[PDB]
C-alpha cells in the first residue's frame, strides 16, 4: 500500500507522492489515529517533517525537485488519516542575523482539531498554494483569525494551543485536508477578492 512505500528507511517523500486534484481522498474525512500509535504512523510522521525541512532548504529541494512547504497532511499522501506536519520558519533580520528561535511552529499534530476560535476572519493577501493543486487559484481563503487547537503529539501527550497570523492560517489549512476540505472552498464564488469589512489581510 501507500504507507508501506512512504515508511522504507531509505525513502524520502517527494512530489511523486503527493497526490493531485481529483484523487477521492482528498475529499474523505480522514480516520482518527490511536494510541499507541503504530509504528507506520510514527514514521510516517517523522517522514511528513523531513519533505518540510526539505522543502525549506534550497539545495535538497532543487535536489529532490520540491515546492516549498510549510505543512503537510497526511490524505495528501493518499493516507487517509489525522496526521498533519507543520513548520514555519523565522525570518533573518535585515543584518542578515538567525532568528533567536529557528521556528515559530515545529510540530507533527495526531488528530489535531479547533476547538475554538475568534469571530474576526483573516485571510493571507497572497492567497494560497497547494502542493495537489496544478492551476493557478487567485484570491482570499477566508479562514477564522484566532484559532484554539487540540492535538496529540506521537507520545500520545495532548496539547492545547491558541495561534494567530500566519500559524493560524497553516494549521486550518491543514485541518482543512483531513476533513476534505480544500482552500479554494473558502474563495468567494463570484469575487475572489471580496472583502468583508473587517477582514483581517495578513501581508
Ligand atoms: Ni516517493
Ligand atoms: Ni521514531
Ligand atoms: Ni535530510
Ligand atoms: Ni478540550
Ligand atoms: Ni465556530
Ligand atoms: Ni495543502
Ligand atoms: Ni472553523
Ligand atoms: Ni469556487
Amino acid at each position: 500500500a501507500a504507507i508501506d512505500k512512504l515508511v522504507k528507511a531509505s525513502h524520502l517523500i517527494d512530489m511523486n507522492d503527493i497526490i493531485r486534484e481529483g484523487n477521492p481522498t482528498l475529499r474523505k474525512v480522514a480516520e482518527e489515529v490511536t494510541f499507541p500509535l503504530s509504528e507506520k504512523e510514527e514514521i510516517l510522521g517523522e517522514k511528513m517533517m523531513q519533505f518540510l525541512k526539505h522543502s525549506q532548504d534550497p539545495i535538497m529541494a532543487e535536489k529532490l525537485g520540491l515546492r516549498g512547504g510549510v505543512g503537510l497532511a497526511a490524505p495528501q499522501l493518499d493516507i487517509s488519516k489525522r496526521i498533519i506536519a507543520v513548520l514555519v520558519p523565522n525570518v533573518e533580520d535585515a543584518q542578515g542575523n538567525p532568528p533567536k528561535e529557528a521556528y515559530s511552529l515545529q510540530e507533527v499534530m495526531y488528530n489535531p482539531k479547533v476547538v475554538s476560535h475568534s469571530v474576526q476572519d483573516a485571510a493571507l493577501s497572497d492567497g494560497e498554494g497547494c502542493l495537489s493543486v496544478d492551476r493557478e487559484v487567485p484570491g482570499y481563503v477566508v479562514r477564522h483569525a484566532r484559532v484554539t487547537i487540540e492535538y496529540f503529539d506521537k507520545t500520545g501527550e495532548k496539547h492545547r494551543l491558541k495561534l494567530k497570523g500566519y500559524n493560524s492560517i497553516v494549521v486550518q489549512h491543514e485541518i482543512d485536508h483531513i476533513d476534505g476540505i480544500m482552500f479554494y472552498d473558502r474563495i468567494n464564488e463570484k469575487n475572489p477578492f471580496a472583502v468583508k469589512e473587517g477582514l483581517l489581510i495578513l501581508e
